[PDB]
């Protein structure tokens, strides 16, 4: 049928960009990786800044559609991949977008404010949870990163708890590159040899 | 009391602009103009670039997404203006940005998902929509200034069924700039008058 689209979550430093890479280079060549934010885009460009430079100033409401944007500009490219047969692997997508936002605890923003922008867009065949028990971009501060990690594991809870079967959490503390490795191939082998027709998608 | 906030909307070629402009000098000194897209900004000049090539190609949810992210850029001062007891006169606001996107009839963008960005922002005082019975930008167009008619029509029309009273739908078919600028006033001057507290606001 049609490729898979997986999607690999979590903190900054989970070692997310390193199994993603790894997932890529050992489903090539029918493989592509997709990086969120994708910074070479003129929307991903004010994105860039926003979270390498503070004297950039820009409301909440204003950056997180900025980033949910970006997903909508490169959103047709990736479902024509998939229907030519290849495979995405995807580091962040949907979920950090509400997750991030909704940390801050904005006046407004709460979970279901921030998922509506990316209401319709193409949902993982399989989202990869990784959690555990620097400094240069805008959310990276130990406190911060703790609300997140509270944020991301409410939103995941509530969808699980809903009946979302494609999100498996995986607890990646203190193992190695290769164990981590082979607890998710564990996962997403499965899923890969499942058959699933050109015109079965699942949205947002 | 706190300033208030005027809304004057309408198609392209309505008068809407002068109106606007006149309305401003008979509130100033006391009064700020304010015009949606705002191009002065770096999201503004993505709006901007979209609206004036045709060769920049963008999604049609994610230019609607940069089209409220350019509210929420702003909104903040907006608020401000109007804690000061200075008046607003705004060219456009949320509701050409849901009309002129559910004009186009792209799946999944109907005027509810076209809404959600925008919901939490300060909702006008007031809002006259300029009724009627060029083609150097995008939706410059007559087939589609008539979808955008419409689609503004089943809005304001739906706004109305809610409760809201702060809607007037003015008709200047046929009627010149003095004829139009009384009735505006007719409806605004009442407004301007009735006290409102430092801190009451509506949002969308
Ligand atoms: C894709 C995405 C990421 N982010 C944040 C997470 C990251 N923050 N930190 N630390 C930031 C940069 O991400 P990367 O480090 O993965 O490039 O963007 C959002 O706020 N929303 C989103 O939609
Ligand atoms: C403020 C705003 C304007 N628009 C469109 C309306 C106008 N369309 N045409 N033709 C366009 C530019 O309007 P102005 O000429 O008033 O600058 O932006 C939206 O699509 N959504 C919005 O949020």
């Amino acid at each position: 049928g049609r490729g898979k689209l997986i999607l690999i979550e979590g903190l900054d430093r989970t070692g997310k960009t390193t199994q993603c890479n790894i997932l890529y280079k050992k489903l090539q060549p029918n493989c592509k990786l997709l990086k969120f934010p994708e910074r070479s885009t003129r929307i991903g460009g004010l994105i860039n800044e926003y979270l390498t430079d503070d004297s950039f100033q820009l409301s909440d409401q204003a950056i997180h559609l900025l980033f949910s944007a970006n997903r909508w500009e490169i959103v047709d490219k990736i479902k024509k991949d998939l229907l030519e047969g290849k495979n995405i692997v995807m580091d962040r997508y949907v979920y950090s977008g509400v997750a991030y936002s909704a940390a801050k605890g904005t006046n407004g923003m709460d979970l279901d404010w921030c998922l509506q922008p990316d209401v319709g867009l193409l949902k993982p065949d399989l989202t990869l949870f990784l959690s555990t028990q620097f400094g240069d971009e805008r959310y990276e501060t130990v406190k911060f990163q703790e609300k997140v990690k509270q944020t991301f594991m409410k939103l995941l809870d509530k969808e699980i708890r809903k009946g979302d079967e494609s999100i498996t959490i995986v607890d990646v503390t203190n193992k190695g590159i290769q164990e981590v490795e082979a607890l998710i191939w564990q996962i997403v082998e499965p899923v890969l040899s499942t058959h699933i027709d050109h015109d079965k998608f699942s949205f947002f």
